């Protein structure tokens, strides 16, 4: 497990380290994370999903080390989903992640009408 591949890519999009959303109802946080996934890791581990908007850790303030937890956002609820939809659950080394899209109380959607 763990595997990486430095395969020269042309994507300079420079998400890793920002605290950036996309439209309202897209979201994604990543929880139970482990110690050799970092920033970047988050990032190219979304990516595959799809072109991942936001992909940041945090960092914990007593043990100045990753909160096992970043946070992600797409450019739509659409696509955030596909990734939840295996990624919630996924057995990673030894343990499973936890991710899910900050829940939302009242999402007005402005869709179509009078149709």
């Amino acid at each position: 497990g763990s595997s990486g591949s430095s395969g020269l890519t042309q994507q300079s999009i420079g998400a890793a380290g920002s605290q950036k959303e996309g439209p309202e109802g897209a979201n994604l946080f990543i929880y139970h994370l482990p110690q050799e996934f970092g920033d970047q890791d988050l990032l190219q581990m979304f990516m595959p999903f799809g072109n991942v908007v936001s992909a940041k850790v945090f960092i914990d303030k007593q043990t100045n080390l990753s909160k096992c937890f970043g946070f992600v956002s797409y450019d739509n609820p659409v696509s955030a989903q596909a990734a939840i939809q295996s990624m919630n659950g996924f057995q990673i080394g030894m343990k499973r992640l936890k991710v899910q899209l900050k829940r939302s109380k009242n999402d007005s959607k402005s869709g179509p009408s009078s149709g």
